[PDB]
């Protein structure tokens, strides 16, 4: 790698995610709010996704 | 400017060192160690540059 070369040889920083959807006991989760619970009214929900 | 731009087109820093040398004390001076005097010789020297 040179600081002169062109952008065809220059370093890309790859990160590569790997998520898996199988149904188990879920840890991680995003920056969403837990709210309250509420009984015998319909209402939507997503629990624990 | 672009990191991902062309060979000719990326940031250079120029500085320009201009070295006025008038007939003068001279001020700006390299990293030479000095010599003490020696006279009545027939000696090199370096007077001040």
């Amino acid at each position: 790698f040179q600081p002169t070369n062109g952008v065809g040889y220059q370093p890309y920083r790859v990160v590569v995610l790997s998520f898996e959807l199988l149904h188990a006991p879920a840890t991680v989760c995003g920056p969403k709010k837990s709210t309250n619970l509420v009984k015998n009214k319909c209402v939507n929900f997503n629990f624990n996704g």
